[PDB]
């Protein structure tokens, strides 16, 4: 049988027996999902060049941030694009914080480099007076969080307990159909990617481990580099094929990427995944932030590569 | 005033006096590079998963060959898909020869990568009845050439003798619009773009030039690096940012990985167009004679500033 | 705040404390709605006439069918396609029994006239094994009814014990946007709607009734005549604008040509929760006890006013 | 082979030995006319509800008076919405003359009823800088002309000499693909269709033919009625199954209701080209030599065996 991604989540819930609450809230995501999707794609864009005669990334934070409101199951939201933590109004208010990164990668969207929609939702912890603080959680605490992708096709994957699940958006009729059911990780794969031109800059074990993936001291044949430079792209890519991805602390001594709405929810596919991610001194789950744009360090992927990664980070400090 | 494919290209023609076969050609072109984009962003999807009780390479592939017949324009084609040119039918047949990969990059459609298609068009040359051998010509001989890209966005980048043009297609009205208009390459960029796992195989010129890119004798700031591993994607930011792409030989053969007449010759093509360059270290791509329709050659291509810093370094170690 | 299909009926169904089947047979009926949609404004229609080298009511029945059944929340269905009820096999069976008519107006679908999916909803009481009776049920014991109109656009309209509300669907995001809210009909309207060919087989009451429109008794303004010919478009415009549609019995014994289980009842449910009415002539239409899944009745529906008057002159008759 | 719009144009263009206006003309027309099915089938409906927290007679001449502007091919233009013709600016002036109704039925649009685009083209034949007098042409003065029907799915139908050709809409690609060639209507039909509410007006004539068509004297089949109240839905009707459609003459105004330079005179010629008729009562609608541009028009049209039965019943009558 067909499984849309309603239909599946619907079931967990039931199974669980819960309020309803995070069915609503992953419904109004999917919701917004297919609305930054065609507009991505450019549905309207022959009006903005006068048929009739006559910003991405603030729609699509738009759009997420008026669904998830709707939804009647948040409290608390951070993103990517707003300076303070928003609070839901009191009518409104649900038991769920989420952070988010409405449109990543979109600063090179002029290329039509694939970007996308990067989530983490967390159950309010406290009975406060919902504030900021509420979204200071270890990545640990998530109970839900993935991405969607806007490359040749549209794909969202889920992450929860139960494992990670990608459903493939089905335009023609506004469906996310499910495709790929609890996925795994390749436990080593053949494939690195980060950015090289900074290699001047580079922590002098980031410098020798790809020294390695390029000169095998043993005869194996050398890793294969892609680095699309959007984080959605090149973290999915992992997921699928394998491998590792490098975004490490030498100037930026926390990283360039945020932990709330980037390195947390990546870092919880991965591991939900059977894949792994560190700061190269912990990992990445375990941070404990205290300010909602904290950045950090990121390294994930297949277990054997990361592993070999700190091998040589600790042969270093 | 808004300005569509099919009127652009409709208005250079009638102004050039011609035939209108190179119009239905190319008109041809653009319902099956719509096709493509359609089955690309999977709007068939769920019955495929049997939402009523019960690849893409070959469809884009089927796509291109279908409508390039039918567009009464066409002699010879080339695919990357076909071991060998097809000869269209001698009631179909006109005076065009296209070489084209309907779906580059597919190889990795499972990471749901950026893909595209490209394609190159030559006026059939000799008067012989028509065979592979007619497109065998050097890609300075091209009339046309471009690419379809499905990116984020589905984009048509379409080079001639007047100048290169980009078409946004507009999914809503099914409709490729005007939107960058006689576009031009930054003279030198910042971005440098390569499969650095290579690196062991890499020539003394290659090594001692990506090394300037991380290292610059003249203390300016260091590149960036980015490398999608889908041609058209990587080149088409080449095209909108500036800075260079490489693919050198390296023991997969020492005669390069992309191929020469429906990868590296329309995108060269695109360059100079462009304002921009393209070289195999030896020559330039455009200057190539193909002997085989799917030969490669190494490519190494971008803003002018940057293929000429390349070529000054692979002098010095010639 | 914009509302959707899914969370009004996943709300109504939590506050209910219910199981959530009927929440899984509706957002699967909605899927289905969907893919009918698109068929009918034939989005893939270029690759039957040859784009790349290589039944509408026939697929639309296959695509509830199938995903009815995969809902888990059926045992019994009941089809204008089917000649017998389909029980649901033991792994897949729900609570819920389904009537429904998967694309009716079809027979006029070359003219691209407005056709529809009509469909109601009845639970399964009794402990026995399913069976074809189950479905034998007075249209009073609907628990919920509705329709999808595909016309100018495509919109869902869903009747439930707490009233009427409309869902229009946005083709670019593929979401049924909730429009209008708790609808209810005029008390009366302007305009009748019947097939007037018929005028020698009428019964002396439609005559009169009819008469009664155009040369009024009272010196109001006659009526305005719309009659499609497809009966979701014209109940609908009987919904939004007010008046009278009728399908009396003509030659077709006081019998008349639609049928009552998922054409009649639906629709006389739709009529009633937004404070219409729909009688056979002899009796309200959801009193009716049917002996036979495609049994036929006598319909005449819309504002109450209008039907009350055509059941006053209906009764001098007699 | 599969065939479009734009190729059929083409070609058509090229056997004459034309200037491109007309194809640029029709080119430009398509476009209009997509994206009215695009805002008709109401594609981004949901920004309108508040998903992002922050008409469609209107946006259709808007539209269809840019994108024809933009086509370098005409000089007046006649709407349906505008008192006075508008007159193109001089960079733009082409040779043609467009008239049209950019939404027709529009005023029902609320229950979702079948809307369609009406044009009519002719060449300007005066020497003098253009007026509205280059509109006051008779219908045999016609060029070209046709309609776009948004029903269950969006067809454009074509008139020219070689006779009318049906094209539908593909929205998964955005091509008008040609699916009907040549078409002609059916000698005589078996439906009449008009607005009998307003029996109490009737002139005589159509009281008596319309009581044949209800109760034939040779006790053959009578025939069905349909009344969309959409004129470009009940003609489409008519030219696919036969018939006879009817908006008369009586003191709702001695000269109709539809208007004649967009309405009765397109539907008149598309009639003709396919081997039907079209008639005020008095003449042949397409004789009338017009003196205003909004001027009505009284018309009956449809199958020719049914109109000279309509013109007899009339003829006898005066
Ligand atoms: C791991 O994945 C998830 C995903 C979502 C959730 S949830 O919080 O949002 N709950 C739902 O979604 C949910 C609950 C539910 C439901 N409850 C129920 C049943 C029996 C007794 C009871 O008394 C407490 C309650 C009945 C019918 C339905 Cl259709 C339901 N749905 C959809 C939780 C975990
Ligand atoms: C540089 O870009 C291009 C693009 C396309 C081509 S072409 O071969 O396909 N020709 C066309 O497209 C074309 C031609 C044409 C046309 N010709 C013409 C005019 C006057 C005299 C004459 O007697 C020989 C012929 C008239 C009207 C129209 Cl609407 C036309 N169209 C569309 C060539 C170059
Ligand atoms: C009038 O409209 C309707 C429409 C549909 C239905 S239903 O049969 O299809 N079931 C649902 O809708 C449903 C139920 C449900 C649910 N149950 C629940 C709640 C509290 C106590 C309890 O202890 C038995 C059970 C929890 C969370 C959620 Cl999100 C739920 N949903 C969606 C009923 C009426
Ligand atoms: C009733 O059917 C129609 C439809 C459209 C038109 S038209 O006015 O718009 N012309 C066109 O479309 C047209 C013309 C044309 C063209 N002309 C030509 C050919 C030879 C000598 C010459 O010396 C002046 C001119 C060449 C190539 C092409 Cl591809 C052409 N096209 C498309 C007219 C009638």
């Amino acid at each position: 049988d067909v499984n849309t991604l309603t239909r599946f989540v619907m079931e967990e819930g039931r199974k669980a027996r819960g309020t309803g609450e995070l069915t609503q809230l992953l419904n109004s995501l999917c919701t917004a999902v297919k609305a930054i999707s065609s507009a991505v794609r450019k549905a309207g864009i022959a009006h903005l060049y006068g048929i009739a005669g006559s910003k991405l990334d603030v729609l699509s934070n738009d759009l997420v941030m008026n669904m998830l409101k709707s939804s009647f199951a948040t409290c608390v939201l951070v993103s990517e694009e707003d300076k303070h933590a928003i609070i839901v109004e009191p009518e409104k208010r649900g038991k769920y914080v989420v952070c988010f990164d409405p449109l990543d990668g979109s600063s090179n969207i002029d290329c039509l480099v694939s970007v996308g929609t990067i989530f983490g939702i967390y159950r309010k912890k406290s009975t406060d007076e919902p504030s900021e603080k509420d979204a200071l959680q270890p990545g640990r605490n998530l109970v839900a969080a993935g991405y969607a992708l806007y490359g040749s096709a549209t794909m969202l994957v889920l992450a929860m307990d139960c494992g990670v699940n990608c459903f493939m958006l089905d335009p023609a009729i506004g469906e996310f159909i499910l495709v790929d059911k609890d996925v795994k990780i390749k436990k080593k794969g053949k494939i690195y990617s980060l950015n090289e031109g900074y290699a001047r800059d580079f922590d002098p074990a980031v410098t020798e481990y790809i020294q390695r993936k390029k000169f095998p001291p043993d005869n194996s044949a050398p890793y294969g580099a892609r680095y699309v430079g959007s984080m959605v792209a090149d973290v999915h890519r992992t997921l699928v094929y394998g491998g590792i991805f490098l975004y490490p602390a030498k100037k930026s001594p926390n990283g360039k990427l945020r932990l709330l709405y980037e390195c947390n929810p990546m870092a919880y596919v991965m591991e939900k995944a059977g894949g792994m991610a560190t700061t190269g001194k912990e990992a990445v789950l375990d941070v404990i932030p205290t300010d909602i744009h904290q950045r950090a360090p990121v390294i994930l992927g297949s277990p054997d590569d990361v592993l070999e990664f700190l091998k040589v980070y600790e042969k270093h400090s």
